[PDB]
């Protein structure tokens, strides 16, 4: 009496950021977002539900996770169990091919892969739409890792209408790269979930953020239609800076930046001045991600090596949607 | 046929920031501000108007200033000349006992000292109120260096009503210190005047800034009434962070921070966690200024020496108002 399943999901990086929930229970976002799924980082997860298990068990990178580290996996497992009317405890075993809790979207690949493995094991036969919707309840960003290439999370207005979808771009995404500047792969002080909740509830800058998201999304859609890389870059760099500005208006204010983050952003501006078209974005952590055309990637790498070791510069290209597996 | 005068003015540091002009021509501010005048940094300036001069001449730290570097001194000189109906060119010779254009308020001490020297030479006999009003037209922050200790610039609504005044604090200001962490004493890329104009005109965060200034000013007045150092510190640290957040929402966005700025702010938070009550503020530049009680100043210095050389840590205490001199 056991049910099992397996999934691989890749990370994605938001070009237009999700920042702040309109509904915390269902993870419905205050604004829509738009991401690129990436080939270099991903999560592989298997789940076993079994009538003979005595408790939920979560093993991550071969390490048993403690109660605090398992509380959220357990919340997700409770959701999918009530959805299927399944009364069995489960065993989640996951491997992160990505640093955990470092602002590199391990929650997106991780909860997408768990949603996909649960969907298989409990035989939910979810459409891509509905798998995105379920992943969303584990981590907002996970609903976008269901898809490859460019994807857009439409905020919708309810559990039924908030989910992601692929953005066809005439394979423009295969002409692009994202170069990761790893400043610190440690676990962040302020989780994405806690930071954005603080911003929503207290930041005096949060209305400015919201007032600009839809304009940015449109500009990105028109730049994708016209394969305008500089215009894409200018929008997403400013969107990233705008999102991080909101945390300086929170009460108390905080920042995700470290000193190396600012050094890397200044260098990206220097690369641009010396003729390398490239543009930075950041997420909830100190690492800096640089959007650049494949043409210019080794150029950028060599420029950036003047201040960063080779191990600090990880390239990534467009990646695939979720892959489900029977076991 | 010559008229001469001399003045010394000290810098001040804004606890509640002036950021953005409501009237650029007269330098009337969008919000009121509150500063502490400091003993360690100052400017000494002499002016000579003389019928035999053939042009305005500005010498700063013994270096002749070129046209671009003199354009603003000339604007001020034109103002005071039209005010007095004086048709003579002038010679301004100034010494900055403070780094110039580095976010350490050289414009406040510098234009205050020029206003004071012009007032003497042309025999304007200005009250403190009216000397603050004239200094204001040279640099907003200069209207506060007319006074010592705590001072408040009331935004008013016109040239007649926008000016500063001393804030009596039962000599609380003599129990305080400001420790300067010098990250870079070079001249800034984005002048205070250009940066705040960019923020006013384009930043989506500028309304959040304005919506919080008066609350902060009141909290500072109540903390001064009750000599509540931790409450003073919490307000001014957040006010500083809020002001700098506005530049990340500008179009294009920019920051005054450098990597060392973030390192210093994180250390100040570490000093606080290890039992040293202290609080950081920043102005339009990368240097970090730390408010601390005199009791705790050597403690802070020793803590900060773990990452900064002794030459990078300049203490300053409450300072005096402007001093006028006949020549
Ligand atoms: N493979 C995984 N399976 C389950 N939960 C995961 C996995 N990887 C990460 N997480 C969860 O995501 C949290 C980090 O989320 P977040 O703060 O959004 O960081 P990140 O920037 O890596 O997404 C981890 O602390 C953990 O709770
Ligand atoms: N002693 C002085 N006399 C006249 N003008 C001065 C003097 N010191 C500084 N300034 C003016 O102030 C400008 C710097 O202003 P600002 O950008 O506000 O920098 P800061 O943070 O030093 O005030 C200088 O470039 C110069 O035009
Ligand atoms: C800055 C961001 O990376 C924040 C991601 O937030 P999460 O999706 O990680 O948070 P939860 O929905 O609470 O799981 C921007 C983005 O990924 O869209
Ligand atoms: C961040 C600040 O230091 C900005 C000072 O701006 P300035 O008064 O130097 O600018 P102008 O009025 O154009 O001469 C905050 C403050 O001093 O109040
Ligand atoms: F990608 Be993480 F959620 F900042
Ligand atoms: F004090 Be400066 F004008 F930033
Ligand atoms: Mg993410
Ligand atoms: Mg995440
Ligand atoms: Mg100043
Ligand atoms: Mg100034």
């Amino acid at each position: 009496a056991m049910l099992s399943g397996k999934a691989r999901a890749h990370t994605n990086i938001a070009l237009i950021k999700y920042w702040g929930k309109a509904n915390e229970e269902y993870i419905l976002p205050m604004n829509s977002s738009l991401s690129l799924t990436l080939d270099a980082f991903y999560t592989e997860t298997t789940v076993t539900f079994d009538a003979h298990y005595s408790e939920d068990v979560f093993i991550l990178n071969g390490i048993l996770q403690n109660e605090k580290q398992t509380k959220k996996v357990k919340e997700f497992l409770n959701l999918v169990r009530q959805q299927a009317d399944c009364t069995w405890f489960a065993k989640v075993e996951s491997q992160n091919f990505v640093p955990t809790a470092a602002g590199l979207a391990s929650s997106a690949s991780g909860l997408a892969a768990l949603a996909g493995a649960c969907n298989v094991a409990l035989g939910l036969n979810l459409s891509a739409k509905d798998l995105s919707r379920l992943a969303r309840r584990g981590s907002g960003s996970a609903c976008r890792s269901i898809f490859g290439g460019f994807a857009q999370w439409n905020k919708g207005h309810s559990d039924e209408t908030s989910f992601a979808e692929n953005i066809p771009a005439n394979n423009w995404e295969n002409e692009l790269a994202m170069l990761f500047i790893l400043i610190n792969d440690g676990e962040k002080d302020v989780s994405s979930r806690d930071g954005m909740k603080r911003t929503v509830e207290t930041s005096s800058f949060y209305q400015g953020w919201l007032d600009n998201v839809e304009k940015d999304l449109s500009q990105v859609h028109e730049a994708i239609k016209t394969k305008d890389f500089p215009r894409l870059g200018e929008i997403i760099e400013a969107n990233g800076l705008r999102m991080h500005g909101t945390t300086l208006g929170a009460v108390p204010p905080f920042t995700y930046w470290s000193p190396g983050s600012l050094q890397a952003m200044a260098l990206v501006r220097q690369a641009r001045a010396k003729g390398i078209p490239c543009y930075f974005t950041m997420d909830a952590g100190p690492n800096v991600k640089v959007l650049v055309e494949k043409k210019n990637l080794e150029a950028l790498k060599t420029f950036l090596s003047e201040h960063f070791s080779k191990e600090q510069l990880v390239p990534a290209f467009a990646g695939p949607g979720i892959e489900l597996f029977e076991t």
